[PDB]
């Protein structure tokens, strides 16, 4: 923590005006929003038209760069269902403009790595979900409830998880259609059941300089949550008291609370860089959930 926290706010949308809602959000600088004249502060605030290259550029680009150096990185898209995750996360995967924060990340990677001589690299990826507590691989159907051990090393991992082994971004974006298309399996309703269930993207960027055999290793988990908005989510109340106990200094994280943050125990808090995008609904129809989101995200104002 190394955990930064950044809202994204997107337009009202055809519903919400329909409805006769109002846009209830305002803004003061670059860092806070007014909801109900109270003041929240995170480290950035993107108002509704903000492009998908700015929130990119600010949100994850020094993470890639933090990963290529050897640094392992998570970036969280939060928030109620319809407020703008997938959008955030995922965008229009294959066009230029309208792609999200994953194929950015999978074009800078790949960008950096052709700019380099004596280094090797091997880039895997991962891709599952998680639904009530149970881990299922998007890459093959048949592995539905996977479990987490800890290495020898004392690393996180999920047990038979595919891997696949990519060189290039089509590669890899292939393998996010892939995952995207096995997800419908045994599901019948895919929209409910992606705003009930969290997925998790894993890039592991490997490298070793051939002339002087230093060895580097990074890994990059996207997440894509489950709704915030009758329960709290298991592994959103776990990423809240892990997000909670490291802001105020803990020596010791509840990762094991859930699944999901055994599994980010690595690569969430301590040496690695985490980004929460928080995303929010401006619609006055919503006020109560959008407070519970940015109070979620002032979880990580380090006391
Ligand atoms: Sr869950």
């Amino acid at each position: 923590s190394n955990i930064k926290v950044m809202c994204r706010f997107r337009p009202l949308n055809e519903s919400e005006v329909n409805r006769g809602d109002k846009y209830i959000a305002k803004f003061q600088g670059e860092d806070t929003v007014v909801i109900a004249s109270k003041p929240y502060a995170f480290d950035r605030v993107f108002q509704s038209s903000t492009s998908q290259e700015q929130v990119y550029n600010d949100a994850a680009k020094k993470i890639v760069k933090d990963v290529l150096e050897g640094y392992n990185g998570t970036i969280f898209a939060y928030g109620q269902t319809s407020s703008g995750k997938t959008h955030t996360m995922e965008g229009k995967l294959h066009d230029p403009e309208g792609m999200g924060i994953i194929p950015r990340i999978v074009q800078d990677i790949f960008n950096y790595i052709y700019s380099m001589e004596n280094l090797e690299f091997h880039i895997k990826v991962s891709y599952f979900e998680i639904y009530l507590d149970k881990i299922r691989d998007l890459l093959d159907v048949s592995k539905t409830n996977l479990s987490v051990h800890e290495d020898k090393n004392r690393v996180p991992y999920v047990k038979g998880a595919t891997e696949r082994f990519v060189s290039s971004p089509d590669e890899v974006m292939d393998t996010i259609d892939e995952g995207k298309s096995n997800r419908h399996v045994a599901v019948t309703n895919m929209n409910e059941h992606s705003s009930r269930s969290h997925s998790i993207f894993l890039i592991n960027v490997k490298q070793e300089n051939t002339q002087t055999e230093q060895k580097l290793s990074g890994k990059l988990y996207l997440v894509d949550l489950a709704g915030s908005e009758k329960n709290i989510n298991k592994s959103l109340s776990a990423l809240g008291n892990v997000i909670s106990a490291l802001a105020e200094g803990s020596t010791y994280v509840p990762y094991r609370d859930s699944k999901m943050t055994r599994i980010l125990q690595d690569s969430l808090g301590g040496n690695a860089r985490t980004t929460i995008v928080i995303c929010c609904s401006p619609s006055s129809y919503n006020e109560s959930e959008t407070k519970s989101t940015l109070l979620f995200g002032q979880r990580a104002k380090t006391i």
